[PDB]
């Protein structure tokens, strides 16, 4: 779900996670003409989630094969989330957005765990902060 906080800050906030049913089967990233990530959407089973971020841009998708999972995430950011490349347990990678800014690497604490959720902050043109929740599949 999406929501806001009290305080002098700016962003709105979201959290999405494995409902109870099937884990992540796909990922939708919306990128604008300037190359920043505006919003994301995650598919659980066959059901795509709520849109999380700022409306606009063009949809880009990584559709996961059955038994295929996200196991690590490399990215870049400035004020806004610029770039994300998702890497799978099957050796595939999918790059979204423009490669600019500080680099980061996201991976679970426990080997074997996979991506089953995402949380973050969004504000003006897109996502300004992003985090990842991990867990064991099957």
């Amino acid at each position: 779900g999406s929501g806001q906080m009290f305080g002098n800050g700016k962003g709105s906030y979201f959290i999405t996670s494995k409902d109870n049913e099937t884990g992540i089967t796909g990922i939708r990233v919306f990128v604008g003409p300037v190359g920043l990530i505006k919003s994301i959407q995650v598919r659980y089973g066959s059901s795509w989630s709520e849109k999380y971020g700022i409306p606009g841009g063009k949809a880009h998708e990584l559709i996961l094969h059955p038994g295929e999972h996200i196991i690590s995430i490399y990215g870049r950011y400035r004020t806004f989330l610029q770039h994300v490349t998702l890497i799978t347990n099957q050796g595939r990678s999918a790059s979204f957005g423009l490669e600019t800014g500080k680099g980061f690497f996201a991976a679970p604490n426990l080997t074997g765990q996979v991506l089953e959720g995402v949380y973050g902050q969004f504000w003006l043109y897109g996502i300004t902060g992003i985090g990842f929740t991990w867990g064991f599949p099957r």
